[PDB]
């Protein structure tokens, strides 16, 4: 029994985030526990203030006609509990539920260690014999609480795109809204556990540029290559199979080349010295001591600029 | 109370994919959130346009007789919410739910890094005292949305096999349809994380073909063999126990042989040189420098052609 | 309201497997999605063909008395949806649900890489004031579909033990049936990923029988021992803590001994040669080159026969 | 509507284990699927055999007043299905459900490889205006079935503490029972996968007591230390963070010391021999060959006795 | 139908913890199973002791008006079962449910191995046409049981902040309470499995300060660096991505520097000795034997004080 009306019915939405948690980088999903605030005019049950009852009349969801508001980018059916329905004397309904769903929003990993994200929450409503249009009442839109806790993320701002996008879908039009949660990753943990350890073993790796023993250099450069494969796997594990190149995935692949040409050096250093050309051997080795660090710091500047500076 | 009819009743199906996600390569399952569109003629409740009501009459699932449409290759009971039922004046019912199930479709891993898949969604319906036949209404079949996001996969096309397959099952006939989602894997992530790293350590592995120290060569060839076992496990983990040979599983097993005959070489190089036959030692070693790379690039051409080119 | 009868009521069961999946070797459980077919005579609602209605009368589960059929070796309550109830004119009820439960069937890992299993599905029914006995109707027992897909397993045959086992349990008798799914493991994946890699590193391990350098031999035999611990863990992970000895668990423990006596050799080879007895040193070492491979191939024949040939 | 009585009402409990599974050592929880048998006298509905009906009258849970029996040490709400309610003519009710919950019982890991456990199942009932007391009817208490399968555990005995413990809790008294499942761990799997492999690498570790090469000894003692860290982690993973010392955790920490003083030896052996005191070097080394094995076998006897023998 | 009142209604809360478990350090969540005790005066149903019935009248949740008490920092909807409702003659309602939810409370990992935590449980209630205020009845607040078992944690005290915090939220005021569970981590497990093993491999690492062989020192210092990366990962795994520095994360990063300057030493020791300056070589090496242990024990005192002593 939809409210008889002369033109499209406006449903007034508003989300109040109470809890955020479990941002799954692999799955590209997060979990929200918030308030949903719906309000529409249904003159069909305007009541008479003085003639009976009180200021506002409370109802159960069964009596009133309620607009079916579905979340779009959500895995299962939104898990909600009705908190209060309050009809105003003019026939204005005040709906308020508390829902908990896990939302499916894509993430951009192009700068995975240092990146910002804009999570999306989408609300749609379908029509029957009257048209429905959703819109945000900003006073119920202040989704954030001063206690929102998203582990490993900094919460910038929860806002809503005021203008809905109205599709036509299966000989009926629907109205979609875009609630946007903007977050930036807390990169600090990565430095003392990934970045700095990865560099250290790379620096050790070419300590063999001040050595002449092949056995001790192959032990050196190779054992550090193993340690880098460990970090490479440790990072590739908590990250989805992106079709592009991540920032750490670039530098982690760059490092792979510095272990190859280092292995190439100590090998070339060896055949050369064993072939009675040590004048060339100790000449190459000495250059490496400058070339490898410089090209590295150079390529990183090239790489870093190619991602962040552009 | 099934609709009394003169011949088999046609139910007109149509799926509209809203979300795709969680393609589990190990489990061989994906998760879909879509629209189901059913439509059948039930003249038993044709209504009179002018005489009463309006153009279209809305019902609750309890009143009308609804065809029981079950998904075949699905784990648990399909999780659906009814969106709208709309009976046309001639007695045509327009059913529309929004379901979310996880579907069980086999995958072909013969070319695991670079492969295409055709996922299946099957709909069946059973008969009672009249026969039922399903068929697709292509206007409700445009399953795709311009936002379908399947991580690590490119979505080619969602179509439906228009001709149903009608089995006889337990003294009653059923009608089955085949909705087909065609996808191709986003292989790019595999190159800088598996393929290229795997090759590098293999090339380093036979840098010992330019060396004479057994100790430094056994350190070399063996330490790289360990690193390959790591990658071998890393790949065997995100992949089911296929009864055939995967493409990477072939090349990853081929690599295992190149580490064996390399270990064989440095060993043969050593007994030989220690046995006062260095004329043969440095002769073998020099050939290896050409044989191993050539046979590898050859075997890969042989292997690659044996999988993709045929 | 159980059907008044003169003697024990026979309920006629029948399972039709639609999907099989998720055989958890660690948990010793699998997941089935099948049809349950129950049929019993309840003369208490025999209806009159000509006098009224039609050939067969359809009911809702609430009206009719339905026998409570419970699955025995199942974790939670079987998750079923009723498909159709059809009472025959003589008072014969045709019940048909579609259930999905995860079943708990023990597995025998004595030949873990190459083994066959017989999964069990048990149905019980309890009595009230009349006795109930279950029995299989073979035309509804053809559980298999030509699409049953059990990853990493070959499905041999789904049959049912026709004779029920009738216990007495808590001053009431119950009737139990045994549906049996016979499967054999798809061993092919194990060879290029476990068996063959494990052997290779073992053969490399005693390439040190053609060498005299202690440093290069301890690097050899020990580094391969590490790689074997990796495979040992990799296999012990996807396998339950059986109280017996598995086939691979035997050969994987046998391999552990060949790494010990090899380490013993190179060590004995060394003290000996360092003690100015190289006549004995190079004598032992040369025998190893034959003893180790022969004893291995011998012990495997002994072991293999002890498991499969007996 | 509780049964009006003159004194505390006795509810007669009884559990019949049908399935046991999923004993999580990390979580300290197991999962049970059993029968619950309740029986109490409610004279308020004692009925007339001859005057009407039959021997026993069957009811639905809604009609009768049922005692609210809650499980104590259980995570979520016990998941039960009612099997039969049968009121005896005197007003004696025979209740029988089939439940499936996961129970939270602490475990004692003091002898983790070889240990016995007593799992607990607790039933409580709260009072209203009459007092309730639970008690076991041993004829319904034979919880075990000849098919109970607890992977990696031997089931000794399922019994019940007949005398309930009656607390006062929030101005109302409750009655608690103690059902006890006694189990002993199947230790066999641990020997060929943890214990024996751990010892082997320790014995190899001090094969360097028959060697003079520092490079080959540091390769020896250290590479085996790495393998022990692997086993140390492999065991610490499937085990909770106990506040006491486990048996394997003791011997695994003892082994850590034997790798330290071994590294200390080869180091002391070296400075000494390099310092032109080989008379002392080869004297220490020779003693190690006896000291380390003896102290080990001694400390193990000391340790083993300190845990099991006391 | 809220109770008509002259001023804000006081609801009297009280939590009785029955089970605590599953404190997820990664997720920063724990799981509680407790009693909720609500009590408010609803004179609108005061009954007449003498005139009818008995001392206390028992109701079903449907009849009475019940205050909607929601948990704040909880993932999904609190899972509760009503135990008893008992209205007093003056119109005082005694509500008691048993709930089980998983709570989301932030943890402070600044001293991760040795740390104390204060878990939070928050209760809110919203107003309608009368105001509601929650407050604790300490006789129902004794949340603890003498059986509360939180694995790997010591439970200090469960208390409640008696003064509620009353926000205004969306043109309606809410009343929030703070129940506080104070716990301290059981650090003992960490010493024999992380701390002591980590130190041992570090001490072994600079046993190369009593050695002159580069090959044996690079084997030494590097192989132990690998073992430390293992522990570093083993610890970083069971710990969230904090934006600050943990205590073990500091010392584990400090250790990384001691492996770098040690690798720097043996390298400098080598170029020097190879450059015919052994007078400086054996001079540096001898100082290291004192510098490294002292600076370590010093830096730890500095670090430890910087975290705990301040």
């Amino acid at each position: 029994p939809p409210p008889i009306a002369d033109e499209p019915l406006t449903v007034n939405t508003g989300i109040y985030l109470i809890e955020c948690y479990s941002l799954d980088d692999k799955a590209e999903t997060f979990k929200v526990n918030a308030f949903l605030s719906l309000s529409w005019k249904d003159r069909r049950l305007a009541f008479d203030p003085v003639r009976s009852g009180v200021r506002v009349k409370t109802y159960e969801p069964e009596a009133i006609w309620i607009p079916e508001i579905r979340f779009v980018n959500v895995e299962n059916a939104r898990d909600a509990d009705v908190v209060d329905i309050s009809v105003s004397p003019d026939g204005t309904v005040q709906y308020l539920e508390r829902f908990s769903a896990r939302v499916l929003s894509p993430l951009d990993f192009r700068r995975y260690p240092f990146d910002s994200q804009t999570l999306h929450i989408y609300l749609i409503v379908r029509s029957v014999d009257t048209r429905n249009i959703v819109l945000a009442v900003d006073l119920e839109k202040v989704g954030k609480n001063d206690d929102v806790f998203l582990t490993g993320w900094d919460i910038e701002s929860f806002t809503a795109v005021v203008k809905p996008a109205n599709f036509a879908l299966e000989d009926r039009l629907e109205s979609k809204l875009d609630y946007q949660l903007r977050i930036s990753r807390q990169y600090f943990s990565y430095i003392p556990n990934i970045i700095l350890p990865m560099l250290f073993i790379l620096f050790i790796s070419w300590t063999a540029f001040w050595s002449t023993s092949y056995e001790a250099n192959v032990t050196l450069v190779v054992s550090t290559l193993i340690a880098h494969i460990a970090f490479n796997i440790l990072v590739e594990t908590n990250l989805a199979k992106t079709p592009y190149m991540t920032y750490t995935g670039a530098i982690i692949f760059m490092i792979y080349l510095f272990y190859f040409v280092a292995v190439i050096e100590v090998t070339v250093q060896h055949y050369l010295k064993v072939e009675s050309q040590p004048a060339r051997a100790a000449s190459i080795t000495r250059a490496s001591r400058i070339a490898f660090p410089v090209v590295f710091l150079l390529a990183n500047i090239i790489l870093a600029f190619l991602f962040f500076g552009f």
